[PDB]
């Protein structure tokens, strides 16, 4: 009947159209930190005007200060290293860098850099397996060899840069447990909804977690992916906490809203629509397994659930 | 004893920190032809300022009409027959295509590219075996590939550019045949003077050439290689002819002026000095041994000939 369900857009676009071509700065390392660094211990600021909402609406802020959480972009080791400093402030628990990119990524000589294709689809279609494979062997493959690195400018296309040969490789959980905190990897794909097994996987990582767990998520840019998941983790740990007030406050912290608002892209990003407005639903459908299935444990995972409740346009 | 002799100062680099990092645009096939394309036949223009030349001065033409020889930067298969059909209206001996690029280069889907490193010695230290042998490789593995190509922009660096999977890869070999021209490659490294085993080669070529045969020379900007190699070709074929009337025609019908000059350089291109000043003095020295060898008809290559007649800088 239905090649690809509500959620699963992606999975009918083709990978062949999107492999990586170069190395992409993921941080200029200019900063202290890494850019929309949040924690859900934060105060709410006014919401961006781009999302139509109500500016004079003060959502709940029930469990925010136990939620522990915090979201941003990528880092250089240095920002990491003063990530996890300004974390363990707030805990003695265990802090955990959670890797929410599916695309290639690393350290060259200490620079982020991650594999880039057109949309940051370098690693479309490829199993957490296979894009994990492919990651450490092109970051060995660069160790004393002479690479380009450079930053994406106008038309998404590399602008500047430097060349340099290799003299050190790492991967992200390397410079992770170097900076003291723990290391989970969830491949997802850039600009869209996780797929089931992404999130049957975060899940399922939830659950072994202790009390006092800090969980530090981040994405490329620290906004789309990175809000995904810290909004999940927000309703799985507050389910009592309407819908509403879960979007504005994770907005309001200085994340994205996957509220309903007016989406309008440039012309050069009108693929990007369906996907903003797939988020949009999927959000509610999490919402609604959340609900759902917190009574019994969470004996179904949402993979399951949700092919038995599928999500509509 | 000396380590490099001069004529051999870029012996002296290591290949090692200039390897090759992008697809270089080597044309952005706007124009019909390529750039600087002069003939021996064309008449002789003002002499550029920078060269504080004699504009009064009158050089002989003396061999011009019988040169029979012409040079140009890189080009698109279109420009090159473009070139071929107005050579043919010059002559019917062959008409050769003399690649003078040492670097690795070829058409990916009809676009002519260069693997280009730091000053354009991607391929610097490799015997000419090895040069092409590298370009074949290259070119063959980007077929089906995914591949970056851009022009050079600010800092010698990718500016822009496109991306795109490869249906399409051809030597410049393939695109000169096709033009109709015969081919002949001389690996020379961009900006210093032509090595002895270059010169060598040319010589031994330019012996075994029908009287009737027409040369195209080119390189990848067409000034440097290009106008050595014109230079060098007239003053065999014109020993009679003055060394100032030769650099001063051949620079006044659209290449370089070989002789003693101001130099000036940004300070991003002071290493290029040195290599100004050493082709100034080798051409002088080559002047010499057409001079002293054509009595016996170059019984001594060039090669052997120098080692035994050192220039000084």
């Amino acid at each position: 009947t239905v090649t690809e369900p509500v959620g699963s857009y992606a999975r009918a676009e083709r990978p062949q159209d999107f492999e990586g071509f170069v190395w992409r700065l993921d941080n200029d390392g200019k900063e202290a930190l890494p850019r929309n660094f949040r924690t859900s211990a934060d105060a709410l600021r006014a919401p961006e005007k781009k999302f139509h909402l109500d500016a004079a609406y003060v959502p709940s802020r029930e469990g925010m200060d136990a939620l522990h959480i915090s979201g941003s972009s990528a880092f250089t080791p240095a920002q990491l290293k003063n990530v996890a400093a300004k974390l363990r402030e707030k805990t003695a628990g265990p802090i955990y860098d959670v890797d929410l990119r599916q695309e290639s990524h690393g350290y060259l000589d200490g620079i982020p850099v991650s594999w880039y294709g057109e949309r940051d689809w370098a690693n479309l279609g490829k199993s957490q397996h296979e894009a994990l494979a492919d990651e450490r062997h092109r970051l060995h493959a660069a160790l004393h060899k002479t690479v380009y690195i450079a930053p994406l400018g106008k038309h998404k296309l590399p602008e500047g840069g430097e060349v340099r040969r290799v003299q050190k490789v790492q991967t992200e959980q390397e410079v992770a447990e170097a900076a003291g905190m723990r290391y989970f990897r969830i491949a997802a794909t850039d600009h869209v909804w996780p797929t089931p097994e992404n999130i049957d996987r975060f899940l399922a990582f939830y659950r072994t977690l202790p009390q006092d767990a800090w969980l530090h998520f981040h994405c490329e840019a620290g906004v789309g992916r990175t809000t995904a998941f810290m909004v999940m983790t927000d309703m799985l740990k507050n389910p009592s906490v309407s819908l509403k007030d879960i979007l504005y406050r994770q907005h309001e912290i200085g994340g994205f809203y996957y509220g309903e608002f007016p989406i309008k892209t440039k012309d050069k990003d009108s693929w990007k629509t369906k996907y903003y407005r797939e988020k949009i639903v999927m959000i509610e459908q999490f919402y609604r397994y959340v609900q759902e299935n917190r009574a019994d444990g969470y004996q179904t995972p949402w993979s399951v659930w949700l092919k038995s409740h599928p999500a509509k346009a």
